[PDB]
């Protein structure tokens, strides 16, 4: 609420590089006929002239499995896709999905990790279990509603029993609405890196799916390559704990890139919430509309 506003001036000076612009949109994409929220087709449409730059890549970061997003986007290749919340990259102009969740930890931790969580549905009516590829969500449901202080205590107490056996594999559930979240630590800012990485170095798919292991590594350990190809940065999100770990991790990014540019939407009433995001946006149409201009 106290944040400067973002503004097609800002947005314009953002611009104002010699290299690419790398533009990451945190948005929740819904198919549909929550207010920010908005359809493949309407944001294509809303950005037409942004991704018909040569020198612009927009990626969307979305929670949404693989195959949700390939049906979503199928007619549109101009938008590069980073699923589950960045466990999948689809570069643009990818025919093929890059897994940056490594498939053995798949394998030996999903399975443990639904169970668990399926346990708790059992024990908390109105509850139910999203199980996705690299993701499990322990939705509160109508248990929320039924009694609000049971379910927060039953979702606290799920965090905790999944922290305490999962935490050593870089494994955390997180609160998130009326929900919990068991992700990879970081996955996202590990997934930011990779297409950065991808448009700064100019690597094909090839060299980053033969070297997954260093886009794998820890966020700590960063070295770039000679390249600066990308001079330009901007992330956009809401005001989630994820979105605040890629809003600071794109403000750092201003010692090695050049221009970075963060932005939050904002509401009547989150005015109040923290966060490290430098702009905010009153709605979707608006950020689009500025992104496009």
């Amino acid at each position: 609420g106290n944040l400067v506003p973002f503004t097609k001036n800002a947005f314009k000076d953002w611009c104002s590089v010699n290299g690419k612009r790398l533009i990451i949109l945190a948005l929740e994409i819904s198919s549909a006929v929550k207010v920010n929220v908005i359809d493949p087709s309407g944001l294509v449409r809303l950005l037409s002239d942004l991704v018909e730059s040569q020198d612009t890549f927009v990626y969307l970061l979305s929670y949404l499995q693989r195959s949700d997003l390939d049906i979503m986007f199928k007619r549109y290749p101009q938008i590069g896709l980073i699923a589950e919340n960045g466990n999948f990259v689809k570069l643009i102009g990818a025919k093929n999905w890059i897994s940056l969740a490594d498939k053995d930890e798949l394998n030996s931790w999903m399975p443990e990790i639904v169970k668990l969580v399926e346990s708790k549905v059992e024990r908390l009516p109105g509850s139910f279990c999203e199980a996705l590829d690299a993701t499990v969500r322990f939705h509160a449901g109508k248990s929320f509603s039924e009694d609000r202080e049971r379910s927060l205590d039953t979702m606290g107490e799920t965090i905790q029993h999944i922290n305490t056996l999962f935490e050593h594999n870089g494994v955390h559930a997180t609160l998130v609405r009326n929900s919990v979240i068991v992700q990879k630590d970081q996955i996202s800012l590990k997934a930011i890196r990779l297409v950065l990485s991808c448009h700064n170095s100019n690597l094909d798919q090839k060299y980053v799916v033969t070297h997954i292991n260093e886009f794998q590594q820890p966020m700590k350990d960063d070295i770039p390559s000679n390249d600066h190809e990308v001079a330009a940065v901007l992330y956009s999100g809401g005001l989630t704990s994820i979105d605040e770990a890629n809003y600071e991790y794109v403000n750092s990014l201003k010692k090695d890139i050049g221009n970075t540019l963060t932005v939050t939407l904002i509401s009547s009433s989150n005015e109040e919430t923290k966060t490290a995001a430098t702009y905010g946006v009153r709605g979707i149409n608006e950020l689009l509309c500025i992104l496009n201009s």
